Order: structure tokens, then sequence, then C-alpha cells
């Protein structure tokens, strides 16, 4: 369990086979509550048939835990595999068409708050009698009627044009096939998310046959419809407890900036950090490209009135040191950097925090949202904010995520047990 092992060894040393190309025919379900920014707290349980058309359920929750359900979509529509993208390499381009979304409301409360939503948003939408009911199926979009009010719930479904599939065998064991599918990342800004093409993902989404033993959310949300939607378990709320090192458990993808790993190091004595950023050319991160330090403070945590179950944090960067990892990355910095002689050299750190290079602002200042949850082995796992889809810097309290990034796993600590 060193930080070195976990580093060379992702998602527990298991081997990751890609499906190229993909086969998304089956059931696909959430492996817990998901966040999107909003904040929306949700779960999905997405069928594919064979004959290229998919049933979509989108289970809305009031909370961070997933245990009260506020409104479900039903998004009905087919499907089909374009080819491999040459934007995102290991994701694969899909083209879709919707042929139906409906929305059911499972409390008065939903269905008045998202009858008044939908009004607001599309005047001419709601019927003369009064609002919505609860447990009645309404019709946000039909293929045939030229209406629609998606726009009320922020409703998008570009996910399915960026597709990936990994199956996960453990190291050393031909047990437990665990097959994934990752379908597009959604835009941190609802209102962008109407025009945006995907260039990463949502957290993957397990098939109904091949799910992880330990999934409890997995089979909850298999056996759920649109008249009973997943009821997740009850899992108290972790405060943040930094203190030590935070590894990626996987080969990230975030938009515009592609393939990455992180180490952080956190020192509560001090509330210094650490963040050492390995970016990777290739989605199973073999191929180096070029490696950040960063270095600095953070502020005291304040529990988030905008996202139940989020901590408010500030966090400055006051020293940055870069590593080009391959030539081509070392040319591209070289040609970039004026008055003098900033001699960038493959796999040599330069300090860049009198003067900077590149343009980089130093220090740095980000508002910052983390979680602290544990995974099915009792390991503690790290959530910050979700880097804005458009590759901005979260600089303002404002600009704060309202979701989450995919989790680091906890590799150092100096906390008990007993
Ligand atoms: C596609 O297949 C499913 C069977 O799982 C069926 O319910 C659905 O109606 C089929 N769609 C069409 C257009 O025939
Ligand atoms: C619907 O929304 C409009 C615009 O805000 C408002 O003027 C109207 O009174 C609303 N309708 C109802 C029945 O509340
Ligand atoms: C903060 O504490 C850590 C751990 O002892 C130490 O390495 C670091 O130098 C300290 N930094 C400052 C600025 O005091």
């Amino acid at each position: 369990s060193q930080c070195h092992h976990m580093l060379k060894h992702l998602h527990n040393g298991a081997r990751i086979t890609v499906q190229m190309p993909p086969t998304i025919e089956g059931h696909w379900v959430s492996t817990g509550c998901e966040v999107r920014s909003g904040p929306e707290f949700m779960t999905r349980s997405y069928r594919f048939y064979n004959n290229n058309t998919f049933k979509a359920y989108q289970f809305y929750y009031g909370s961070n835990r997933c245990t009260n359900p506020t409104y479900t979509l039903i998004i009905r529509g087919k499907i089909r595999l374009r080819q491999a993208s040459w934007i995102i390499r290991g994701g694969t381009e899909a083209d879709y068409q919707l042929h139906g979304v409906q929305v059911i409301c499972h409390t008065e409360a939903v269905a008045e708050q998202l009858s008044r939503l939908v009004n607001r948003t599309c005047p001419g939408f709601l019927a003369p009698g009064g609002p919505w009911v609860q447990d009645v199926a309404y019709d946000l979009w039909q293929e045939e009627s030229n209406h629609e009010c998606t726009k009320a719930v922020n409703f998008a479904m570009h996910e399915l044009q960026l597709i990936r599939v990994e199956k996960q065998y453990p190291h050393h064991s031909l047990d437990h096939l665990v097959e994934e599918l990752f379908l597009g990342d959604i835009h941190t800004d609802a209102t962008q998310r109407v025009f945006y093409r995907p260039s990463s993902y949502q957290p993957p989404l397990q098939n109904a046959k091949n799910h992880n033993h330990a999934c409890i959310a997995c089979r909850i949300i298999f056996r759920s419809d649109e008249h009973h939607p997943p009821i997740l378990p009850p899992k108290a709320d972790l405060t943040i407890g930094l203190h030590g090192e935070w590894v990626s458990q996987r080969c990230e993808v975030r938009p515009e900036v592609l393939f990455l790993t992180r180490h952080f190091i956190f020192h509560d004595n001090n509330n210094t950090w650490e963040g050492h950023y390995y970016h990777y050319s290739d989605p199973v991160c073999k191929h180096p490209t070029f490696t950040i330090y960063a270095r600095g403070r953070y502020s005291r945590g304040v529990l988030s009135s905008k996202v139940m179950g989020g901590t408010e944090f500030v966090f400055k960067v006051n020293h940055m040191k870069v590593t080009p990892m391959d030539a081509a990355t070392a040319s591209l910095l070289n040609v970039f950097s004026g008055n003098a002689e900033g001699s960038w050299q493959v796999g040599i750190q330069q300090d860049v925090t009198g003067c900077v290079a590149l343009g980089i602002k130093l220090p740095h200042t980000e508002y910052e949202i983390f979680k602290m949850e544990q995974d099915t082995r009792g390991r503690y796992l790290l959530f910050n904010g979700q880097r804005p889809s458009d590759g901005s810097s979260p600089d303002r309290p404002e600009k704060r995520a309202t979701s989450y990034q995919m989790p680091l796993v906890q590799c150092a600590s100096s906390s008990p047990r007993a």
C-alpha cells in the first residue's frame, strides 16, 4: 500500500482490456450516488437493446446519499456507433436520436416546484387545470409533437456521443470480470450542456451481468424502475481529514488536457500541500508527456450550503516545477521561452515559480470543494472539485465546482484504527 506501488499498478493491479469496437448491448447501472454540476444528485440505469434502441432512466434525489427520490427522467431513442475518436484516444464516437423524454415527480413538493419551473422556462407549455401531480409521467420531449421544454431541467443526452468499455479482472484472478461503460462528461456549466461535445468521461456504469460483487448500489438500481426508483443505503458523512498521501486509482481523463495521474500530500500540522500531476498521451498512462509539481497552503474547511456532503477550501499555489517527459514537450517549452536560456530538457525538473515562464501566474488561488468516502474495502477516498469543462480555473468563490473529479485513494496515513 505504498503510493509508488499504487501508481505503478492502477486499479489494484487489474488488467484492463478495451472492447474496440465497443459492445454497449446490455443493462448498465451507477455504482453509487453520482453528482453532476448544479449540483444534481442522481443514478443512471441505461438499457441498450440489440435493435440499437435504448431506454435510459435518470433517477434524481434531494441529497448526496440518494435516499429521497425527487423526479425521474425516462429517455428513449436510437444509437449508432461511428468510429474511434482522433481527439480522445481510446474513445469511440457515436450518434443518437431521441424518441422520447418523460418526467415522473415522486413527491407533491417536486410536482409543484417542477411544474412552476417548466412554466417559467416555457410559459406556453403547461395544461390548464393546475400544477402537475406525483407518480404521473408527463412529456418533456416528443418526436412527433414538435414541442419540448427539456431546458427547464437542464437536460441533454450528448454523453452518448463518446463511448469506452473497459473489461477489468483482478491481477492474478479470472473470477470477478467487471465491465465498465464510460460515457461522455457532463458540462460543469448547465447553459453550455446543449452544445458541448464531450472530451472526457462520467464515472463508469457497471454491467448488470459483470459488476463488482461489493457494489450494493448496482443491485438496488438493477431492480428499480420509474415508479420504484433506487433507494441507496444511508452512509454517514465523513469529516475531511487530509493528513497523509493520496494517489489516482485510474488513468484519469480531464477535459482538454487528456490523461493523467495525481499524487497529493497534505500536512494538517501547517496546512501545506504538495501535488504531483503525471500527464500522459495514452489512456492507460504508459507514455508520459510532462510532470507538474505544485506546493502551497490551504484554508480550514467550511461545510458547503450549495453542495450537501461537500467541504469548501481555499487552495493557494505558491511554488511550481515542470519536468518535460518527452522531447516534443521540451521542444514546445523551449520555442515559448523568451529572455534568458530556459534550456528545457527531457527528464530535467525546472522551477517556474523572480520571473515566471509560459506566462504562468504565481501565486494562484483556487476555490475548492472536497468530500471523503470509503470504498467497499474500507480504504479512504478523496474527491476534489470537477475541473471546469471549458479549461478555466475556479479562481473566484462563485466559480467553485458543484461536482467532483474521480477519487484519489489514501496510500499513507498516521491516523489510528483502535
Ligand atoms: C427493441 O428490442 C426490445 C426487446 O428487448 C423491444 O422491447 C423494443 O420494442 C424493440 N424496438 C423496436 C423498435 O422494435
Ligand atoms: C408562468 O410563467 C410566467 C413568466 O414568469 C408567469 O408570468 C405566469 O404567471 C406563470 N403562470 C402561472 C400559471 O403561474
Ligand atoms: C509543514 O510541515 C511539513 C511536515 O513536517 C514540512 O515538511 C514543511 O516544511 C512545513 N512547511 C512549512 C512552510 O512550515
